[PDB]
């Protein structure tokens, strides 16, 4: 037997009321806000890679080697 | 036997309210909020990448190797 | 046997009101918001990529090898 | 057995109110907040790569060897 | 057996209010604000990579070896 | 007196405003005014008794939620001679 | 005066404003106003009298939110004679 | 007088304002303005006698949250004669 | 007078402002204003006897939470003759 | 009279600006204005006898959070003759 990342939760009564609730987050993004106000940008780009938004990326995978979630804003030349 | 990312909730009662329940959350993007107000952007581009909006990727996979969730704003010259 | 993101719940109850519910979620992109107020883009491209507007993907898949989700604003010039 | 990042709750009544509830949360990013105000940004680029956004990455994985979460920025020519 | 970042609680009542409750957090960002007010940034670029943004990056991996959770902002030229 | 210029260019914006008021705005929020969220109540054995004469009165398990803008939210008013003029 | 000029360029923005005055944003925010969470009330015998004569009683287990902009939020008020001119 | 001018440039951005009032605004923030959060209440034999006459009376377990602008919030106001000239 | 220029440049930003009153903001914060947290009361015989005549008694567990701006939050308040002119 | 200049450069910025007033601004911040956490009550066999005329009493387990701007908070006020003029 093996457990991982395992939310449980058991409850027992005889009279009243009870709640029971389990909950699980892998890879995940949450709340990410951005304000730009009389921002001024120029940008002279020649050949290359310029960013300047906003980038949110969230992967969960399985037996998964080597994987890459994000490559932002790059220049590969490899030969 | 294996668990991974699993969310249990058991609840046993006799007379009331009994509530049970269950969430899992993999690879979510939630809540990306942008605003931008009187902002001002030139750009010149010759032959390059320029990425100035919102990106939001979520990717889930199951026996995947070397994926890419994301590749924003890139300029590839591989020989 | 072999869970994997697995979302379970039970209840039991003789008299009274009871409730059961389970939720999944995988390569879901939720609640993405934008807003662009008196906001001046002025963009000259020559042969490259530019991207300024909202893009949102998600990507769910099984037995997936070297799978991209998403490649936004990019010059690619392989040999 | 082995257990690994689990979270575990269990609770037992006869009468009255009782509440149980787990989370677990793994490579998950939370909160991200930025503001720019009347900023001024003016770059020229030749061949490189500039990054002046935000970035928000989150990665799970399981059985994942050389695997990369986030490569922001960076110029890349070996042989 | 074997026990790993494990958050386990129990209680038990007869009459009353009970409240039971885990949480576990591995590899989480949390709360990253940034301001820019008035801010001048004048960058010059020639074959090199300038970082000037915000990033945030989370990874939880179960055996991988050799893995980078960020690179950021680097020039690689490897023989 | 207001002015904008932009001469002798090949993408060109010229923008004048007198006088500007923005407004409020919501992105992505969530709010919560007057809410009652999550009230559980057990009771076994409650003997009530209520002997009310010309007055108001408010017995057992009570949730009330209330939102008002140009008005009053009461629970329970035993006022007399309400006049206005 | 507000003056703003842009002579002989490739890309040009000139704007102008006089007055500007900015106004609330919420971007991403999560507000409670007036909010009542997780009330738990457990009685096994409880013995209640109530008499009331020309008043306002509140009793049992109550759970009251309001939210008020222009106006008052009272939960028990015995008054009389009450007049605007 | 305010002059803002921008001449012989291949990018170029001139804005001039006169005046200028900034707002509020929040970004990811959480705000909790008259918040109940977690009451818990166990009672097994209470006995309770209320005789009110004319006036207000508050009994039992009872939770209130208010949040009011231009208005009063009270939770038992006993008063009489409230004119308004 | 408020002058600002930039002549013969590749990049040019030339920003003039007259007058400039900043505002607030929240940036990743959390706020609690008028808030109650965490009450727990076990009672397991109590007597309560209330004989209230023309005045205001609150009796029980009572948790307020009160957030108010231009207005008063008042408990109990037994007053008489409130009068504006 | 307050002048900025850029003149024969490859990247210029000029910002000139008369009056400048900076605002309140808060950054992963966290603040607590009349706050009640954490209170725990244990009765056994309390007797309580209240016999109140014209007055405002308070009596019980009480936790109340009060933030007021503009107005006074108040528990218990056994007030009269109150007039504004
Ligand atoms: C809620 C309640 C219960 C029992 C006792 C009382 C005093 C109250 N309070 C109020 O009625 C507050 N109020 N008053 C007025 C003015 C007015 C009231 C009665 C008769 C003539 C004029 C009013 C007018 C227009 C729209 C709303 C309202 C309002 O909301
Ligand atoms: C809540 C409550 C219960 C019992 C006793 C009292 C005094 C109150 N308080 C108030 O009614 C406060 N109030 N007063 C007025 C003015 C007014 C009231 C009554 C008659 C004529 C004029 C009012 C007018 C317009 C919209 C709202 C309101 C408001 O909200
Ligand atoms: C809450 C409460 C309970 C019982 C006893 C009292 C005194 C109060 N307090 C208040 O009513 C405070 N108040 N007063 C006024 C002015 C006014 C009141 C009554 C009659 C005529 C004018 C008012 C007007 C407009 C909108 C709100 C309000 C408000 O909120
Ligand atoms: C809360 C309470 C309970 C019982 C006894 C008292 C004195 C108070 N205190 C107050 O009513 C404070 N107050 N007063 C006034 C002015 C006013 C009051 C009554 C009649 C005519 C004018 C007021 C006007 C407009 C909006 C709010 C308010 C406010 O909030
Ligand atoms: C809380 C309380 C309970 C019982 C006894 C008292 C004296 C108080 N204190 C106050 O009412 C303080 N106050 N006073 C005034 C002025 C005013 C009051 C009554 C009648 C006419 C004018 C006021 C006006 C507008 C908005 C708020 C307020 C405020 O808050």
């Amino acid at each position: 037997k093996t457990k991982q990342g395992v939310a449980e939760a058991a409850g027992k009564t005889k009279e009243g009321v009870l709640y029971v609730g389990s909950k699980t987050k892998e890879g995940v993004v949450h709340g990410v806000a951005t304000v730009a106000e009389k921002t001024k940008e120029q940008v002279t780009n020649v050949g290359g890679a310029v960013v300047t938004g906003v980038t949110a990326v969230a992967q969960k995978t399985v037996e998964g080697a080597g994987s890459i979630a994000a490559a932002t804003g790059f220049v590969k030349k490899d030969q």
